[PDB]
């Protein structure tokens, strides 16, 4: 029922409860912090293209903000590739494990197609 | 043989034709030595659509290397066989009644 | 004066089976002794979790004892995952890719399944 679309540029729109995008602009309100709590509502959200651009900068700088963004990535599934480049960057790092999930459909499909023809051949003979 | 410019022009007139093991094997020797000569050949291997191994070996030389990965095109396949197994069971079962 | 009686009986029970491989030299110039022997023969058992539990402590504080454990599941079929977490235990790892072989028939039954229909359709209408 609720759809929220935010494109970037200049100017300032502040509506209380949740997200905060960057880029220079003088603003002040009241009460700070909340990076993890605000980091949770961005994963189990959506953001296909828009999402990604965020993590690069989180995985580009900081040491904890990379880790979190990593755990941030894993609980959304479909988003590797990029993760790897950023690891072959400056130093060593820790990968995950998005492979096994795929080993299923692999050897899975085959067997299906197999008995799929063995039958379509015993009905004509 | 003679000279060398002739070499660098060969491997290059063989990339257009391109074959199987003929176009494959040709590469390892284009990698046995020289610099960019190995590079230009590294392109050919992948052109064969499917050829690792020689991508791992020459990777353990000295400096950094490259890489690429397929996938996905496969992802949009099992989703098709799962739609056929259903429509071949719904009507096949709604008939035994 | 003298009598000799040699009675030789040989009954071979088709049961005893010993598999002996090889791999001692290579180019590394670093060998650590102890263990080994009874671990390469037990490798012919595997299966179930208890089988993988055998790669746990055999792939820990061991070197020339991990490869013998590597030349174990490759002889098998499919069983990765941990095969990687250990190479990230603290050091490096060598060889692998026991699935780059099946990477063929797939895309083939792939570019083939498309044409198997693209014709019967150009054939239809």
């Amino acid at each position: 029922m609720g759809s929220s679309h935010h494109h970037h540029h200049h100017s300032s729109g502040l509506v209380p409860r949740g997200s905060h995008m960057w880029k220079q602009s003088v603003e002040l309100a009241k009460k700070d912090s909340l990076y993890k709590d605000a980091m949770q509502y961005a994963s189990e959200s959506k953001d296909t293209e828009l999402a990604e651009e965020l993590l690069q900068w989180f995985l580009q700088e900081e040491k904890r903000e990379c880790f979190g963004a990593c755990l941030f990535t894993c609980y959304d599934l479909l988003r590797p590739d990029v993760v790897l480049e950023l690891a072959w960057r400056h130093n060593i790092m820790d990968f995950a494990m998005p492979y096994f999930i795929q080993v299923m459909k692999e050897y899975l499909t085959k067997v299906d197609k197999l008995d799929a023809s063995e039958s379509l051949r015993k009905e004509e003979e």
